[PDB]
């Protein structure tokens, strides 16, 4: 209802729905007007034959609404199937130096090109992780961040630590794995002929819980000293840094 | 377009419809707050500290929550800049190495035996393949202690397969708002640190050199780390596939 989230930019690849089991033929117009209550609408892909098609609505917002009321609607015969298409181009960025806002992330990394949203991320206090986020408008934008991040090093501020940037692991803590798009075979109704329950003492998944409790035990002792051996390692390069750029 | 849109699997007045409200003037009433936000629908509990100048106040969706915390953020009212966020959630756990065909529906039975479950989600990958970690968010955190505690000295089981899950408090992480310019104090330290714009480093200068030795740290801890996974990896299969044997073993 005109609703952009402060900072937001419009028509960014995070408010693009694919549109799936199209019906052969619908015109780029009618796929229009069904998105119609929704909002503008810029591009608009329609393919000949496969009956799939993307359409970029305005703000994530608006999206996100526009998705989940007409995913699986019938038209003529068959069920549409909408949901936000992958982003091409989301980067993660580490060991984000201090003093670093979202604002210096996104012009740091308008040099590779058009950015369409970067975020420094931070913990439930609001310091900074360490981390942060780069979306491109363009694929072409973060192969070049990619490629010239790892070749040379991209420094944010006068600390000399350059950043890494690695493709953004996209997943998906929202809508999740519903009961409905579980492979339910054989092996699936193996899974489930016990339904949730604490495992007993002197029944046969006893014995085996606790071997995987004890297995956990020894993952955190080796994990919790390769933290050991980084922590020390980095501090010794980080004061060497920060003495060295005493100047 | 209807104002009670609701994503599916949302429940109404959970903790993430929940907005509070600081910086208030001492003389407002919850008859305020609930005309402060009327308009973004049906209000649910709505508290006002007598004095320490916030609230809170349950909208009935996340969607409708947010366009109001777009709204009302930096009103001024009688003097006051209104300050209007989401809390961190209080009750919110992070679920570890679920077995497989586990659905949200399935891991919030499961977890409802500890108290009410707000929401449960088994996180997904970019190709829709569960990634083994699952997060529940409850009503209040004494259910989410409970679960804690009994997750840990007890095995849970969501399934057949005879691993217990590992369970956790979830790391609330922002990468929505993030860190933006204005809340960073501008002060002698910052303008140092932004001296030098971002560019790279330049052969033959003094940063070169340590962003180098940088750059081979974190080679290093790649290669032990993928030392570490390695190993990990070769030793859950091996109880994985003893596990799987012993369930046969019955079947
Ligand atoms: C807003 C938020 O998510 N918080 C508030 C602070 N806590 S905490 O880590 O300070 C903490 C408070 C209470 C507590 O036990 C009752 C344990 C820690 C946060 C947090 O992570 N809360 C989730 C949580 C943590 C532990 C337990 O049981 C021991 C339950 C729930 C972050």
């Amino acid at each position: 209802k005109n609703f952009r989230k402060p900072g937001e930019k419009t028509f960014t690849q995070r408010s693009r729905l694919f549109v799936g089991n199209l019906p052969p033929d619908i015109t780029e117009e009618e796929m229009r007007k069904l998105f119609e209550k929704y909002g503008k609408a810029g591009e608009v892909f329609i393919h000949k034959d496969k009956g799939f098609g993307f359409i970029r609505l305005e703000t994530r917002t608006l999206a996100e609404i526009a998705k989940v009321e007409l995913d699986n609607m019938p038209l003529r015969g068959k069920q549409l199937r909408v949901r936000f298409a992958c982003h091409s181009a989301s980067l993660t960025v580490r060991n984000l130096p201090q003093y670093v806002s979202n604002e210096l992330l996104e012009e740091a990394f308008s040099v590779f090109g058009q950015v369409e949203r970067a975020v420094v991320i931070v913990d439930d206090r609001g310091r900074p992780s360490g981390k942060g986020i780069v979306e491109f408008s363009g694929k072409p934008a973060a192969r070049k961040a990619l490629d010239r991040c790892s070749e040379g090093s991209f420094l944010l501020t006068t600390f000399p630590r350059p950043v890494t940037v690695e493709p953004m692991d996209q997943l998906d803590d929202e809508e999740g794995l519903p009961e409905k798009l579980v492979i339910k075979n054989q092996q699936f109704h193996k899974e489930r002929e016990q339904p949730p329950r604490f495992a007993q003492p002197g029944s046969f998944e006893y014995e085996y819980a606790m071997r995987w409790k004890a297995l956990i035990e020894m993952e955190k002792q080796q994990q919790d000293q390769v933290d050991r051996n980084i922590k020390e390692a980095r501090e010794k390069l980080e004061m060497e840094m920060e003495a060295a750029r005493h100047e």
